[PDB]
């Protein structure tokens, strides 16, 4: 249910109804997420979409948000925790 397209993620990762575009996903859960030329290293996003942006933890937790160029979208149902982001 992992949709990939030019995209990498480390044997340890896990990819569920989600979307990878261009991304690379290195230790992370990724559930319901649509991911575009994005890095994920260590964290678990969950029902969000990322787009050309860089997101570490490895405590990072992500629900429900939009992450841009490494912002995060202002938004009352975004939650985000010991995450770090960067522009990619």
């Amino acid at each position: 249910s992992c949709t990939n397209t030019n995209s990498q993620l480390s044997a340890n990762s896990k990819c569920e109804k989600s979307t990878l575009t261009n991304c690379y996903v290195d230790k992370s859960e990724v559930f319901g997420t649509t991911c575009t030329g994005s890095r994920f290293d260590g964290v678990t996003i969950t029902t969000s979409t990322s787009t050309g942006s860089r997101i570490s933890g490895p405590g990072c937790k992500i629900s429900t948000c939009i992450i841009t160029g490494g912002v995060p979208a202002p938004s009352a149902a975004c939650k985000i925790s010991g995450c770090t982001f960067s522009a990619n």
